[PDB]
């Protein structure tokens, strides 16, 4: 009547812990300390229950799935959306003339990313 | 009573290593110096049961 699982990921203390096994998911991530400052507790289901040799994963917004602006190429920069041949050539423009973007609204100072651009675009990026 | 594992993959010290049937994947791991700093962690369950002749392949992050 007794689990162990392998609760890893953005928790707070990873480890494999030992617990019953009608515990569930949320049970573990609560003994596991909670979740980090960039977990991601939308993809994972607290209420599913807990089996023997459960892998019980948290994963962190992205995942991964960041483009990286600053240090991105014109085919990772079209990847996104909205962003096309012209709108990525004119980001990358930027990087090289006025500098690195240091903020995600930098991207605000571009031609052709305005308001509305950026606000479909803001959880997909990674602006060091 | 005695399971003989491989440790391969993303692990400080790759090769074989005894450990107790009722032992778990954490245990063999821990043997082997643990996992790097590339491991695919999503992919390597340490609350799995070990039994012998089982080899234990640790991917890297890309693969």
């Amino acid at each position: 009547k007794t689990a162990v699982v392998d609760v890893k990921g953005a928790v707070a203390n990873p480890g494999v812990y030992e617990v019953a096994a009608d515990a569930r998911v949320r049970d573990a991530i609560a003994l596991a300390g909670g979740l980090t400052d960039e977990a991601d507790e939308t993809k994972v289901n607290l209420a599913a229950k807990v089996h023997d040799e459960m892998m019980i994963y948290v994963p962190k917004k992205g995942e991964g799935m960041q483009v990286a602006i600053n240090t991105a190429t014109e085919e990772e920069l079209m990847q996104l959306p909205g962003i096309g041949p012209a709108k990525a050539n004119a980001i990358i423009a930027y990087r090289e003339e006025h500098g690195p973007f240091r903020r995600v609204e930098d991207l605000l100072n571009v031609t052709g990313i305005g308001e509305k651009t950026l606000e479909k675009l803001k959880p997909y990026l990674l602006v060091p």
